């Protein structure tokens, strides 16, 4: 509260870990379906069905442009990805398998990182 605060965390690294976590992502072999952002004119149903479009280009260049205040609005972004993907591709897919392994692969190097 006023002239009441918790011990400062530092967070001083948060910007150049989470560009490490993100090149992680990016060279993953799985990574193809969420490189780019989902062309909107060329696949039907996902500019209605999927209200906030995110992908790792898009997080990549938020990242380095200063749009994200804390490493917590960067977990939403990359978690966005995968809550499209599932609500978008059947688990039994290439692209939902992908989707999952990912979500995987980034928890642990939050987990890893942070926690």
């Amino acid at each position: 509260s006023m002239s009441v605060k918790k011990p400062k965390r530092d967070d001083s690294k948060d910007l150049a870990l989470c560009s490490m976590i993100l090149t992680e992502m990016e060279t993953h072999e799985d990574a193809w379906p969420f490189l780019l952002p989902v062309n909107l004119k060329l696949v039907p149903g996902y500019k209605k069905v999927i209200k906030k479009p995110m992908d790792f280009s898009t997080i990549r260049e938020k990242l380095s442009s200063g749009q994200y205040p804390n490493l917590e609005t960067f977990a939403l972004d990359v978690r966005l990805v995968f809550d499209n993907c599932e609500t978008f591709n059947e688990d039994d897919s290439d692209i939902g398998r992908a989707g999952h392994n990912m979500r995987k692969y980034f928890e642990k190097k939050w987990t890893d990182t942070f926690k």
